[PDB]
């Protein structure tokens, strides 16, 4: 059995599709395969907010469920529905996909067409959270609106910023087109290498481009070439205008405060 | 520094004005304020196309530039120049306005007057695009001719239809404002849903005018929710059908051509 989609973020509505896949694969006495389409069609249009994560990170998470295969957008956008099935679904008796699933040139290949080729299609219904249908768009919009506290209910975890490298470690997220947080300051959990975990105050601001710098608390050292994973827990204050050190001393102050708060929350 | 105008549709000329206001504000180490005048006087005269957007939408955009305050045209068209300056410009060293700026009774208030009162007034040359000066009135003209593809060059983005949602098609209620009406017909639109989700759709302008949008690859109810539609391309002229089937045939057609153009757009990026 094969599930097919982009799965950017691998939010709870995706976890739905994938848990139903494994179930279905069990009662069909079949293997499990995840086909993750590298980029959605909108990824190319000018106003795309950007992906919640790199394709590589997404694959790491998808692989936690089943063998994962990346379908290259460039390699499949031009195929006809027939060609798609012939090249990617030979010997596949069933695919699991979200509602309104489409594929092939001009989105002419749908679940209906797949059935006409004798492939059973398990159309999974969207998961709704607080009257809203979970999705990458919705979650992508919160990231932009800096509404980070509101994310878990849709993503299954805190939105993350991942990359390399008062002082402040500048996070280079890579060359993928990733979504950007509302410019401003954030309270973040920092996963350093060696399982280490420290809190941090992260500022997000211009340089078009966006920059990610974090002041990690209770930690000197340098991560210059290392990779960091940041959990964006809370939005503190919007970006500002050299009394810098002042505010970036109260952010760090408010930080300890919220942190000691979480701690007493035994 | 202060910026003054109607700013219907905040086109690129309007944006030139607002950016100038911002540079001058950054320069003098002063704050910015935009006075948007609810309606142009032509709005209350015979045969006016209608705004490109509701004052509410306009203030939403302008607001992204700086503190914005709306001024009732009726509440200031009767003031005298002095009244207006006495009422809105105290302590203001500079005003930024477009061309042919006018205010007060018998449009006797102009940039000359404001200057005399000790306030510097930078008038901005209209922006020219393809040998035409950008202007709300021009853009309103494209809309009516259905020349939606040509608009971004001037407007600075696609023309939009916004409102409440009054096979499955969403009827859009634009509101009770006098909004310019698109040429009757079928259009390709980019639907901007409530969540944050973007879906293409096929819109129909038939017959006040009625706007309907068939959203592609989407299912659910939107009664009571807002929709923002980028009107991307005019596909075909509305037609009169003498057989209920010929219509569904065509509607079926439209989404078909829609999907081809949607693919074209995506592959054009390379
Ligand atoms: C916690 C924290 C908050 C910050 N907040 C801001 C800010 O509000 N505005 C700003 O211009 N720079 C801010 N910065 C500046 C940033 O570190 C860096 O010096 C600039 O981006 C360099 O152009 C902040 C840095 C930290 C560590
Ligand atoms: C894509 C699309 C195209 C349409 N084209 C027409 C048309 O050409 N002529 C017409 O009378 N109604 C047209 N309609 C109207 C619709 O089928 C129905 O008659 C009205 O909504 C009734 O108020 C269209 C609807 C859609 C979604």
């Amino acid at each position: 059995v094969v599930s097919i989609g982009v799965f950017d973020g691998v939010h709870i509505g995706h976890q739905k599709v994938l848990r139903t896949m494994k179930e279905i694969a069990f009662f069909r006495k079949d293997d499990s395969l995840i086909y993750t389409i590298s980029y959605p069609p909108e990824y190319f249009l000018p106003d795309f907010p950007g992906l919640l994560m790199t394709v590589e990170s997404r694959v790491e998470m998808l692989s936690r469920y089943a063998r994962t295969v990346v379908l290259d957008f460039f390699r499949i956008k031009d195929l006809t529905p027939e060609g798609f099935v012939e090249r990617y679904l030979s010997g596949v008796s069933a695919v699991v996909v979200g509602r309104d699933f489409r594929f092939g040139k001009n989105a002419s290949g749908n679940a209906s067409f797949l059935r006409k080729k004798g492939v059973e299609v398990y159309e999974i219904e969207d998961v709704v959270v607080q009257g809203k249908r979970v999705s990458s768009s919705l979650i992508r919009n919160l990231v932009q609106e800096g509404r980070v506290e509101e994310i878990p209910a849709y993503l299954g975890r805190y939105f993350e910023i991942e990359g390399i490298v008062f002082p402040t470690a500048n996070i280079d997220r890579g060359n993928e087109k990733l979504v950007d947080l509302k410019r401003g300051v954030y309270l973040v959990r920092v996963h350093l290498p060696d399982g280490k975990k420290k809190f941090g105050v992260m500022n997000v601001g211009f340089r078009r481009n966006v920059k990610y710098e974090v002041y990690i608390l209770d930690f000197e050292g340098d991560l210059y070439g290392q990779r960091l994973k940041l959990e964006v827990l809370k939005f503190m204050r919007d970006e500002k205008k050299e009394e810098l050190k002042a505010a970036i001393d109260q952010d760090v102050k408010s930080a300890r405060n919220m942190i000691d708060d979480i701690i007493n929350s035994k």
